[PDB]
């Protein structure tokens, strides 16, 4: 009653194209059963939406990888958030929903927004750039670091950090064990700075060290708390704004528009995420056997989700394979869904926001000048490189 696909999400192959692939994972029926790993798939929105929003029924707490906590342990610690379930899951959480509030955001947007204006100043004369070392990298790197009051010395470590975190959650094949075997003067780096002494006051990290006389987490929870926003965050935020130049550069017609009204700025990066969805897939585990889309899963049962896929779901979106920055997008899987839905989206959003509204403000053309390269991951989609011509306003 159930398709069994060979469909290896994981390879190079699906990497390098995966739309074709995922039309013939959400055709073929609201579940399937991928024999390669031995695992549950759901690639249409309805399915993705239904799994996110029944934490009890298909858990984090069993890892959110391939792997089944309850049969091989985790390579690393489990986080405090990403990997619990309510109630663990609620008061850590409620921190971070803290430490990265609306209100919090008022007193970095200004800094935010003049470093992303600085950068594209600095483009522009260059002209010829590549937009993700350049830009998509280059930016994230300049503000989210401070913000988090992460000194200066070490933080070459950060994307190969987080590059081996989303890489931990696909199957053993070698991206993954490739990732582990190089990792641990990475891990060394992350876990010293998440101690509070390390961490510059003002900041994101010594803002959760002080949630600690709160009766929310205790003194021991922070350094873990700490290490979720240098795990998360960093290439998720690169690809989605390295996605946004792309676009905007493979449909000018929507630059145009940008340009006419930046305050579209907003909802352009949201349109890139849901487009692009740089966290493409992870998994959730039944706690008991359950019926999702007429489908008899039992019990410990891996059930991977494909969000880029949920996001194109013609089921759900009008012309979903077109970059419309008018778009309505509220309700895309780009952030996920439900109890575990991104802490850090409002981060995200202002990190994107300043700078597509710097680029809508001071350029007039954007031009792949270059070839395009891809960047592969075993959960991540993004670009490795992406030459430009960067024409001034
Ligand atoms: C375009 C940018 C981003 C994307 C696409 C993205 C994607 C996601 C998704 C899909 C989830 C849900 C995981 C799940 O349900 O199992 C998530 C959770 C999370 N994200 Fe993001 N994220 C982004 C930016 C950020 C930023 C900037 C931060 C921190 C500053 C961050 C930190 C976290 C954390 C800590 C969680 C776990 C929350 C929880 O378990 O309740 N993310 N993210
Ligand atoms: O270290 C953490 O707490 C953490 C790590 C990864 C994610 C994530 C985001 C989209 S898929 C998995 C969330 C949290
Ligand atoms: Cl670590």
């Amino acid at each position: 009653t159930i398709p069994h696909l060979a469909i290896d999400p994981f390879s190079l192959d699906f990497f390098d194209d995966p739309y074709p692939d995922q039309q013939t994972l959400r055709d073929a029926g609201p579940v399937v059963y991928l024999d390669k790993w031995n695992v549950y798939g759901v690639a249409r929105y309805a399915e993705v939406h239904a799994v996110l929003n029944d934490p009890t029924t298909f858990c984090s707490s069993r890892g959110v990888g391939l792997s089944d906590f309850k049969k091989e342990k985790p390579w690393r610690p489990p986080s405090l958030i990403l990997e619990a379930d309510p109630p663990a899951h609620t008061r850590p959480r409620a921190v971070l929903s803290k430490v990265l509030s609306p209100a919090t955001m008022k007193t970095i947007r200004d800094g935010f927004a003049a470093a992303a204006d600085a950068k594209v100043d600095e483009l522009l004369q260059r002209g010829c750039i590549d937009a993700i070392a350049d830009l998509a990298e280059a930016y994230p790197l300049s503000v989210f670091p401070d913000a988090m009051g992460l000194k200066q010395e070490g933080r070459e470590h950060l994307l190969p950090y987080a590059g081996l975190v989303f890489n931990a959650f696909g199957p053993p094949n070698e991206l993954r064990q490739t990732a582990i075997e190089r990792s641990a003067p990475h891990q060394a780096y992350v876990n010293e700075q998440c101690q509070r002494p390390n961490l510059a006051p003002g900041g994101f990290g010594a803002c959760i060290h002080a949630f600690t006389d709160t009766g929310e987490i205790t003194p021991d929870e922070a350094p873990l708390l700490v290490r979720s926003l240098l795990s998360a965050g960093l290439d998720e935020t690169v690809n989605g704004i390295g996605a946004a130049v792309y676009c905007l550069a493979r449909f000018p017609g929507e630059l145009q528009r940008l340009r006419s009204d930046p305050t579209l700025a907003r909802n352009a990066f949201e349109e890139a995420v849901r487009f692009e969805s740089p966290v493409q897939t992870f998994f959730r585990t039944t706690t008991r056997e359950v019926e999702l889309g007429g489908a008899v899963i039992g019990e410990g049962e891996k059930v991977l989700m494909f969000l880029g896929s949920a996001n194109r779901d013609p089921r759900r979106w009008s012309d979903p394979d077109l970059y419309d920055i008018t778009r309505k997008t509220s309700g895309h899987v780009g952030f996920g869904s439900g109890v575990h839905m991104c802490v850090g989206q409002l981060v995200a959003r202002l990190e994107g926001e300043v700078m597509l509204s710097a680029l809508a403000r001071k350029v007039a053309a954007i031009d792949i000048d270059g070839p395009v390269k891809r960047r592969f991951n075993n959960t991540l989609r993004g670009l490795e490189s992406l030459p430009v011509k960067l024409t001034p306003a």
